[PDB]
């Protein structure tokens, strides 16, 4: 008899299982993975089993995957004051499911890391056992009804040329909002490489929190503003919904934001070399969509991701 | 632009959908019931949408598929002291779905009846309105951990012939084990027809409470016990879970209860009619199947009916 981990979904290409979790009140949530006990014949043991955060596979996975020589690819160990979990699971004798309820404190989680919880089973209460252990890389996604990858085919970017504003626009097909809290997000400016560098890419977080009015707020994290990003106008945004024609009971959610604002990035030369600033102005609109189960009652299981 | 109500699963073969909720604390507990905007355009109008309770269509429907003279397989209108829901739900413009709170108290309901909630939209918060409105016949079934469809193929019944039980016996392949409360249920006597008059029905239940120890209660439910119950033995009962071999995640749960015993048959000859008593052993196991999908944690909706 095998005992293992049961995500909701399989894990991706690499190893890692995306996780996502709502950012709640305070930030405090609970997630439950199931460990199940797998076999032909019906457990018969009661079994104590040991859990174990594990740094070595995470390391490991990162070079594999991304190798050493691209860091700013590779995921982060979740940090010790943002997760708490029993250290034993019991699974008596006739049973073989039990639930691993893992808390999680995300108040001031900085979204700038693919944080990644990595579990192993240290020991699955069977006799004797010294072979081959069971893992779980758990990729924890906080969200808030606002976050998620936006499209973004309708946001233009202009070059300043000689001090103005260049007629010719570029434009990308998306781009990523993080959570911050449970009704701000952030989103690197512009066309800004959301894989550069992380020293440099912090500095062109851009804050957006949606008021009860329809408004956003919008400002750059960085408090020195080194990005020189302006705001221009008042940005907005509007929630709507409706149902898919095909499958009678799925919601289609949309939360389409409006901006504009001016910003400098300063770092295309590479880490530690001092270039000319090149100005943009960023203009249009982002559109995230939210796909929802009605038949589903429950806010978070109903959302299909 | 059309208002409806979306259960989780379709309505049956007549128009009853059946949702299932659990027999939980003093037997309190909700369901949400999902009020749906259907349409090709974004809903434009803040709706306040009436629900009423529909006597009528309920009426109609014993009708038209019982027929008037089978009131014995006929639904019955849920008791108003065993629910409670808003007569108003509102759906603001740019929304297109939101839920009705039913408030259930199910202490001491008595599931000899098939119980249905009728729910019928009689405005649906458009402007004017006054043709063809939207329903839903709730058949409203408690569950706990061991109730619902026992295989019953190894539950035999010998008929006594001369003051002794003869060597054949007759079997059926299931038999329904009906909620009384969080950890009791209920049976119909030995092979006794679960559609059979209301009136002399209830003569044959059989209320049996699961204990902590793994043996159970089983006593009639008719306090001066005319079907002559008599329990032979000790009556027990073990539960047990597997993982399938096929779908990994599911959780194959069984309860399995055994028993002896004796009672009577007093009421074969029809309604009114004093008929020599047909006296039963009944002596096997019976076995609950409970499909869980594991990778879902929570207790209710991880079931698949």
């Amino acid at each position: 008899q095998y005992v293992s981990f049961k995500a909701p979904i399989a894990s991706g290409s690499d190893g890692v299982t995306t996780i996502y979790v709502r950012y709640k009140d305070n930030g405090k949530v609970t997630y439950q993975l199931p460990i199940i006990v797998s076999g032909s014949t019906v457990n018969s043991q009661d079994r104590d089993i040991h859990i174990a955060v594990d740094k070595d596979t995470l390391k490991t996975l990162n070079i594999e995957r991304f190798s050493l020589y691209r860091p700013e690819l590779w995921y982060t160990e979740m940090e010790e004051d943002k997760y708490e979990f029993p250290e034993t699971v019991h699974i008596p004798a006739g049973s073989c499911v039990e639930l691993l309820n893992i808390d999680f404190n995300l108040q001031d989680i900085d979204m700038l890391e693919k944080w990644v919880l990595p579990l192993t089973i240290v020991d699955d209460g069977s006799y004797a056992y010294q072979k081959n252990y069971a893992k779980a890389l758990l990729k924890v996604v906080p969200f808030n009804n606002y976050s998620g990858s936006y499209t973004a085919s309708s946001m233009k970017v202009y070059t300043y040329i000689n001090g103005k504003p260049d007629t010719n626009a570029r434009t990308t097909d998306k781009r990523t909002g993080y959570v911050v809290d449970n009704n701000s997000i952030f989103f690197y400016a512009g066309l800004i490489n959301e894989d550069m560098d992380k020293d440099m890419r912090k500095k062109y977080k851009i804050n957006v929190h949606f008021k009860e009015d329809g408004t956003l707020d919008m400002k750059q994290d960085d408090p020195s503003n080194e990005m020189e990003f302006e705001l221009i106008g008042t940005p907005t945004y509007s929630s709507t919904s409706v149902m898919d024609a095909t499958r009678p009971y799925l919601e289609r959610r949309y939360v389409q934001i409006m901006f504009e604002y001016d910003f400098q990035d300063f770092t295309y030369g590479g880490s530690g070399t001092e270039v000319i600033p090149i100005k943009y102005r960023v203009a249009g609109s982002m559109t995230l969509l939210r796909n929802i189960n009605t038949q589903i009652p429950d806010e978070d299981q109903q959302i299909e991701w």
